[PDB]
């Protein structure tokens, strides 16, 4: 059968779904999703600034279509995300003159947003990313407007609110590069200090935006262990593997430059050679060996897309590259990495 049944006894197999896919209108992705995944996450549609215009006004079409889809196919559904510094309008934070509104006023906007959003899907969504990406890459609390107006209380109040709205909801914190030493620890710290405040939190999302070579598997492992120790369920939430030239490690004189589209940084436009098909299978296989090792700690592994043609890495971090990060190709056909992963479970020894 599919991924989901292969991994039934391990964890949920999930896909982020764009709004075209959430519409139901692609029978070929319906057939695929129904076979392969049992968990879905809205890739964009339940984000503050996508869901609401700059005046706080709500359009629920896509948000509603996504919940109709998972109800329809009976898939576990993750809300993404109540409180985040990205894809949210500056009018949330700032007067037209640039100045920041009071904390009190922003609290009120947060109350309303969580109350309406979690409230509306209370009991339909099993899980929420309540706060997304609150630790800076300099390993300090990210200097978002959330943070600058509110402090730790934006995260605190966000969870407490969420939990009051849907008591039943599994409530996560979600971040990227927390596979990595340094930011892993600053996040463990962050949870700890809020958990001693009594903040209701149930899960820790590891985004899992990985590269073909890095981070190493020992890294990821340390993080699975650190976070579960905080008495939380571990999720891999935005899984994909970047197979393109990295701009992450570039010399000074090229901080951008580095985001500009350049030929050589897009080397596989004519197709992914077999030699890299293979590095990608092997890298997915290492990851999933790891995940199986620790499936007492991991509740779910979600991919940040269904197929390559629809991966966000085609445009991040350089617009318009041809990447190959996911299990299904641009023709919806499964890739070498896919069979390696069925095989792990198929041939498993007990
Ligand atoms: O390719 C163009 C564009 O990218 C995609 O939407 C993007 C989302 O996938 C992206 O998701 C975040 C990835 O980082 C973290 O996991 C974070 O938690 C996610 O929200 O968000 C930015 C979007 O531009 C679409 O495929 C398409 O619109
Ligand atoms: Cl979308
Ligand atoms: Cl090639
Ligand atoms: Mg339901």
């Amino acid at each position: 059968t599919g991924l989901k049944s292969a991994y039934k006894d391990n964890f949920l197999i999930g896909a982020a779904l764009n709004a075209t896919i959430a519409s139901g209108a692609d029978e070929r992705l319906n057939t695929l999703i129904a076979k392969e995944f049992n968990s879905i996450t809205p890739e964009n549609c339940m984000k503050w600034g996508v869901l609401r215009d700059a005046q706080g006004q709500w359009n629920w079409k896509d948000a509603d279509a996504f919940v109709a889809f998972g109800t329809k196919h009976n898939l576990h559904m993750v809300g993404h995300t109540l409180v985040w510094h990205s894809q949210i309008h500056d009018e949330v934070f700032k007067n037209a003159d640039g100045s920041y509104i009071s904390k009190a006023a922003l609290q009120k906007k947060m109350e309303e947003h969580i109350t309406t959003l979690a409230g509306r899907y209370k009991g339909k969504l099993a899980a929420w990313d309540v706060v997304n990406e609150a630790v800076g890459d300099d390993l300090k609390m990210r200097d978002s407007h959330w943070y600058k107006i509110m402090g730790d209380d934006f995260i605190y109040n966000a969870f407490t609110l969420a939990n009051e709205v849907d008591p039943k909801a599994h409530l996560m914190y979600n971040d990227y590069n927390i596979e990595r030493t340094g930011k892993r620890e600053a996040t463990v710290e962050m949870i700890e200090r809020l958990q001693k405040r009594g903040m209701p939190i149930h899960g820790l999302g590891i985004q899992g935006h990985l590269g073909i070579d890095t981070p190493p598997i020992a890294e990821i492992e340390k993080s699975i262990i650190a976070f579960a120790k905080l008495g939380l369920r571990v999720h891999f939430t935005s899984l994909d593997v970047d197979v393109l030239p990295s701009v992450w490690e570039l010399p000074v004189a090229e901080v951008s430059t580095r985001f500009e589209y350049k030929p050589e940084r897009d080397p596989y436009t004519k197709g992914l050679p077999q030699e890299m098909q293979d590095k990608l299978a092997k890298r997915y296989e290492d990851l999933f060996k790891l995940f199986i090792k620790h499936s007492d700690k991991i509740d779910r592994v979600t991919f940040w897309g269904v197929s390559d043609d629809a991966s966000w890495l085609n445009d991040f971090s350089i617009p318009g590259r041809t990447n190959y990060p996911l299990l299904f190709d641009r023709k919806l056909q499964p890739k070498d990495a896919y069979f390696r992963l069925l095989d792990l479970k198929r041939l498993e020894h007990h």
